[PDB]
């Protein structure tokens, strides 16, 4: 009985392995290796050229962290975005505020759209909301022409090395910036704090030449690299996100797992020697 | 390079691995199978019964907040007991508070308080303060007959596994609650909410039998088991330990990497599937 092992260049000196209970299907897309198996305690495992991109046992988290932070910010968003995303996690979470009009969700690879909605139907169970609007292309050339459309962009983005790389850079943040409405909000997936703080730094960077409040949080999660994961949290207004305008309180979010209205704000309580890393 | 996998009957199914650089030291001592060596990304690493306790890199999280959370609360802590801790690091951040009196250290392995000193010493520094008294002694030995003696008391264990059973049953907590004066604080190493609910509930269940608020904090920590271990915080007042009474502003604390004053309360705000567990206890 076999272990799955991510090592990685952008995670030198430390590796995560997942004990293999059985693999369920592999193949080449035209864009990246794809890869999915049932773990012996994490559940089913979607794997990116290599990298851990969900399991079962913990995707929530990251899922609810990444859509409600923005969504109890924003008032009566109408259109939403996820930018990548494919496994269709965020757009769960989106499904269930009752008066967002559009999700359009921009995913590169279709192959991804496929083998989550066969090997994981609570995870791809959004897609079925006559609300969801798929666009198959690259989100770097999605966004190249609109503006002034979106009240919320999530970027659930792949990892720079891979068909994500067009994502982290100082152009695609301007596209965002462009693409929502003067009161919009991004929310992006952002390197590790115990990974690569000069990567965090660079981010930030990006997105202060644009957007008038930039801010970080850190989301628990098991199952990638150092076992936590950053947002990237951009806004238009001064007033940011670490601060819900509204509780989820109707039905649809009574079985939430992770996000709550106190972990919200808790979430941008970083470690000190971050703050200090990113105030200068 | 070889590399230092990290499985355990704890966390089947998943392992953390580190490159290694070199090996330092390796000896089984009369209690556990001790394991030093420098990883090429984190530092030297201190590996008891094949688990990690701690890297050079990543320490101080675990140290800083098992530390100040307690230490900040109480109002003015004279004397303090660190369970377990071998390697120092609780020891040093108490020694940051010039207003402590007395640090007990009951360490069952005197091999790892040799092995810190040799190659931890910017974790062992405390051992030279003079308010530092050490013993050598199974801590739930040494608690029998101690009474209505200390401020804070930190138990720094191991996991269950090993040496450290004996400090995760009902009969310690009894041990600790007598031990603390009648104001007193513990808080106690207590594994990771991803993949430990059930020793979890145990342990809050063990301590709310005695204790009149039973609380539960999270630290980030990247090289322990699903990258979190948790505090189990317990007071015998209702206010608890989630708000602190001071702040750690002087030039003593300056060096702090992890804790600050928001970080505190904030190490409190669980995910929604724990809340709901520890419902249930
Ligand atoms: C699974 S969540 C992450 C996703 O980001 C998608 N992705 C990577 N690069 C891009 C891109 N440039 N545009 C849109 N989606 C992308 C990946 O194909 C994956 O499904
Ligand atoms: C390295 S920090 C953890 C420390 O807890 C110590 N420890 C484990 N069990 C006990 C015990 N029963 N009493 C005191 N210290 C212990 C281990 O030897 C280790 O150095």
């Amino acid at each position: 009985k076999k272990w799955f092992s991510e090592f990685s260049i952008m995670w030198p000196g430390q590796a995560f392995s997942l004990k293999i209970k059985k693999i369920l299907y592999e193949t080449k897309s035209k864009y990246q290796n794809v890869l999915v198996f049932e773990s012996t305690t994490y559940g089913k495992v979607l794997v990116l050229d290599g990298v851990i991109q969900l399991t079962e046992k913990d995707e929530f988290a990251y899922h609810e962290m990444m859509t409600h932070v923005p969504m109890t910010v924003s008032k009566e968003p109408k259109n939403v975005l996820v930018v990548g995303g494919g496994d269709g996690g965020i757009i769960r979470e989106l499904c269930k505020y009752k008066s967002v009009e559009n999700i359009d969700i921009c995913e590169i690879d279709e192959t991804v759209i496929e083998v989550s909605k066969i090997y994981f139907k609570n995870i791809s169970c959004g897609y079925e909301d006559k609300r969801v609007n798929v666009f198959i292309e690259d989100a770097s050339k999605f966004l190249e022409n609109v503006t002034n459309t979106y009240d919320v962009i999530i970027v659930d983005s792949s990892d720079p090395i891979g068909p994500a790389e067009t994502l982290f850079n100082q152009n695609f943040y301007e596209k965002i910036y462009n693409a929502l409405k003067p009161n919009g909000y991004c929310v992006a997936q952002c390197e590790s704090l115990w990974i690569h703080v000069g990567t965090i730094k660079n981010m930030i960077g990006y997105a202060k030449k644009l957007f008038k409040k930039v801010e970080y949080a850190n989301i628990s999660i098991p199952t990638y690299p150092c076992g936590c994961i950053g947002i990237l949290c951009c806004s238009k207004t001064d007033t940011g996100l670490t601060k819900p305008n509204k509780k989820l309180e109707s039905k649809e979010f009574a079985d939430l797992k992770y996000y709550n209205y106190e972990n919200h704000s808790a979430a941008f309580k970083l470690p000190a020697f971050l703050l200090k890393e990113i105030e200068n």
